[PDB]
């Protein structure tokens, strides 16, 4: 729906639809479970 995803973390995919607002989708790490993260989480949780 739309030319990207304004729902925060909203499943989307680095070939499909991107992000709204400006979120960065970002998978596990296994071309699975991607989703549009909002920037209300800065650095990494577990830094590292």
């Amino acid at each position: 729906k739309k030319k990207c995803i304004a729902k925060d973390y909203g499943r989307c995919k680095w070939g499909g639809t991107p992000c709204c607002r400006g979120r960065g989708c970002i998978c596990s790490i296994m071309g699975t479970n991607c989703e549009c993260k909002p920037r209300l989480i800065m650095e990494g949780l577990g830094l590292a």
